[PDB]
């Protein structure tokens, strides 16, 4: 029978890792979750009991050398992405990596070289908004010329207040954590790069974040290479739920993706007025996008086609995020290319 | 100087009467509130102090015979409308009357005759939705042919729950009280008459209304002369505010007027979700429409033009409402013309 | 390994049949599409090529007697449902049947008996709205007591105008075709039965439907056993897309499910105003619900649990729809139990 | 009789001047439009014919010295505001002035001194958003503590594309023209001043604006004195109508004023999807606010109360706008106080 089953090994079984693992094991066509790596025991036992994973490992290199797998999903903390990407490729495995690709520009370029030396292997970064139905619908309108050339993009990513308490005592920075997907969306929609940025921020609700070098809310203005404008807001304290919204203003029109984060098709009317319930967290909002990107990765290997999300999209995402962080600490305009 | 000041006398200084009186005295161009009639003393003192009305009367005929007025606003209880309309016309005064025109078909036809014998005097019924900006905008689309021929109209009029307690111990019927404006809207938009109706109702939240021969919620289905369909819902127990909504389905499109009763342009987002505050009562929702119909009445006299709301619109409104009430009591289909 | 793979045979490979078949073959866990029955050759070849179905049949009884299947999906025209349900159960197969269960009350009761004689086999009717995320969310609010007791339900099912031309030359009636899901929704939310109904209708846009004994738009008012009110509208000519909307008015609140049929989270702003794109047809709107009901059927067999959609829900749906049709032809109130 | 009629003279009978003049003459209580000044003949003839203005003048000082007026409305081009304000106050007239107060900081401080020397005369600047029902409703929520302390304000003012052609051949700058009301809104809601700003802009749709030192779209990021953040967008090319929107993010919630610029309560559904018509221009959107601010000015004189909009609100508005313009030309962060 034609085009068989891709056996996948996963590393990282935190919240996001468990989503990918569960999806691969139960919902994704032509895929099997064969192996898992974690150095937390309870996580490996979860993988065996809940998902019936056959091979467990305490060490990533041990998994890639010995497990019966064709591909890996890297969902470890960001500091490990580059070394795990390189090892997997060197052992002849296809690679899906969560964002960001890495944290250090020099180290990222070393990985770009390794990736280029394995052109026969698929490499995909987890920019899942590119697979979200609403984002894709908007991209289609833009590609068809329906709003003309893009003059301004505004994107907000604000985590729910429900997670603030855990964060306070729980980073890498606000823009690195929260805005990388927004940076990618800007590049994806425009085809252009970010030139210079200024970013400001505030810890009003939780001033303890000041001493921790963290931010609860930040905003940025960005000028792109052709003088295109972009506005970012990132935050960790949205009272109404998970607020991810992207606005595109063009010469012929305007559109918004999730102007408000509608949960479903239910409207409630009571003494409080007219109420639309909201989506509450990222797994709820982006459930479909996660499944679609996972399936796209599996199909890319089976059909030997490139998905079009490159190490370069990863590098630029990290670079712009670093530039935003630097602009915030200096409180001055920073050029991204520097 | 050209086209002077219309002096107006008012009878009825309940909630609605006070709105008209205040508007005429302070906001309406080319009008003066000259006289007021009421047999509640406190009301006449209010009219003198608050509005500086010059002539007060305890008797309507006394006012129309002796006051220095050109026109009257009849805002008395519905049982008095016909006799006050006739008296005012016989004394040579222009007449604005609140709905309904009257309660008894035979008595209404007697008044139609009196009105016909005074063709040089203006007569206007208070169907204020015809002057509401949103209703007028929809009428314009319909007249321009933008939704084609009308196949179905659904109209809801539901008073806020906040008034239920006072109503319980406080009628004429639900459809007479609440649906007359909806009946007029149906006739206004279509140009057609209502043929047969069935109406049902329920006193779920306040079953004490059963013994009082009143209804807290009722619904009706109506077939118009050309087989056009209409649906009515009337109620006294809306939790979210004052719900007045009209939906028109046509062969080429559909529109809704106040799908939800938005208060203003403010959206609130908090832990409850996305909230739109609502309008709470009729004076808030129809403030503009009241002012516009009052000004139209005054201008109709000054410019000697007919506004186009006739005693016949009044008769048919009362007739259809009676038919709905009869259908409800019999629990059977009733033909309106009978 | 525990709880294996349910092999399914399908009959009916029209539009809806192909959706179920594709889903079962590619997306549903623990299921295999093993066999297909059709007497259109092209359909069987589609099933073999596209879905790799192993066993094809020209005759339903041949499939149920000889194919290697544990369960059947009946997606044939409604006139065949009862005889295929009985045959499948008699051959020891679990049964999913699309709506309606059947068309003749007497014949339906015969099938109810056969079903009762096979209590160890699962039987499920395709009322997919019970599995839709938005309907389930509303049901949850209702069950939690959040809108109090239900006083009125309004449900609209209107097919897109895009299908009118094919329908004209293409029935069973409007209420049978379009309103069965609405009838089920009413029963599901309330727990109550429908007592008496009146239905009217019109063929304004396409009067050729008059001679065919069909309806393009119809409306109905229904009184339930406890004097609960329900309003239905069914149609085949919605200009804006596929309009399926359910409104529930309670003593403490109100909710609407898909007040407007939003396609996604994209809002467009151009010279036409503010635009929300709409879902266009049933497969788009109810994609999730179809997958969920299919998975629920498969899991019900594996876990030996009843889903709770019975032959009785089927009987009552057909009965009320027949009553609506009779009320329309007589233009009079009809009691459902008669 | 108590508290008489305020006689008003107006200068400036362009689009905005005609709105104020018409309102004062026909709608405003206790006011009379007595005199008009213009050096365009047709404008004075309009004032006499259309509004029955008694005294016309070609020279502003001639009007203030000789006309029978108690107060003046200054609706001349911005370059004349300061000299006309001073002259009116010196001749003992109450003053309403449109924004901006003036263009030159030094000249503005000279006028502040003149204003201080006439403390017995009312002075009011035309920041009409402070009188808009939706803005006032939001201010009320903020004052009541309902969204906590304000962390970010985003305000957009975008003129309709319908006016671009006339503008191209038709300035003072984009931020001066379009963003002064937004600056005032920020100060009004927060009580805080703007510290530093960066502004960027683009002439994508109409690059001819480059040579004219004008902007079609601009964006700005602002840091306020307590590290509060603000985002501005100003433009002249909105395809969907007049887009004025203000978003306030607080520690406990978020609100938007006119997230989309809804025209009325009508929703249209046709082949294009679900459509909300939009307001098209400033006179339509802010009709109510203009009437309210005019009435407030008249009442302030009659009741000898201060409205609370000062020359200082004017100075700071102009200062911040100049800072935004300077930041744009330098493409660098500018401190407002410098």
């Amino acid at each position: 029978m034609t085009q068989k089953t891709i056996k996948i090994g996963i590393v990282g079984l935190g919240r996001l890792g468990k989503i990918h693992a569960t999806n691969i094991a139960t919902k994704i066509q032509h895929a099997k979750l064969q192996a898992a790596t974690s150095v937390v025991p309870a996580e490996l036992d979860w993988a065996k009991k809940e998902l019936g994973v056959e091979e467990v490992f305490e060490d990533f290199d041990d998994m890639v050398q010995h497990a019966d797998i064709d591909a890996v999903f890297i969902v470890s903390p960001s500091g490990f992405h580059l070394q795990q990407i390189e090892s997997a490729l060197n052992a002849g495995k296809h690679v899906f990596s969560e964002k960001p690709i890495g944290l250090d520009i020099e180290a990222i370029e070393h990985t770009q070289q390794v990736i280029a030396q394995h052109a026969n292997l698929k490499f995909q970064l987890g920019f899942m908004r590119r697979f979200d139905d609403s984002y894709r619908y908007a991209k289609q309108l833009v590609d068809q010329g329906k709003i003309g050339d893009i003059t301004l993009i505004r994107s907000y990513s604000i985590d729910p207040a429900a997670g603030m308490a855990s964060f306070v005592k729980f980073s890498g920075g606000l823009f690195l954590d929260m805005s990388i997907h927004d940076i990618d969306v800007i590049r994806w929609f425009t085809g252009k790069e970010i030139d210079k940025v200024w970013a400001i921020g505030l810890n009003r609700a939780y001033p303890v974040l000041d001493k921790a070098g963290e931010l609860e809310t930040g905003a940025a203005l960005m000028q792109l290479e052709d003088k295109t404008m972009a506005i970012l807001v990132a935050g960790r304290n949205a009272a109404h739920g998970y607020h991810v919204e992207t606005e595109i203003i063009g010469t012929k029109g305007m559109l918004r993706i999730a102007q408000v984060p509608e949960k479903n098709l239910v409207t409630v009317m009571n003494e409080e007025g007219i109420i639309r319930p909201t989506s509450q967290n990222f797994p709820e909002r982006f459930a479909q996008a996660f499944l679609s990107e996972e399936q796209a990765f599996v199909n890319s290997i089976l059909n030997n086609q490139d998905v079009g999300i490159t190490a370069e999209d990863g590098l630029q995402g990290t670079k712009a995020a670093l530039a935003l962080q630097e602009a915030f600490e200096k409180n001055d305009i920073v050029q991204v290319a520097s």
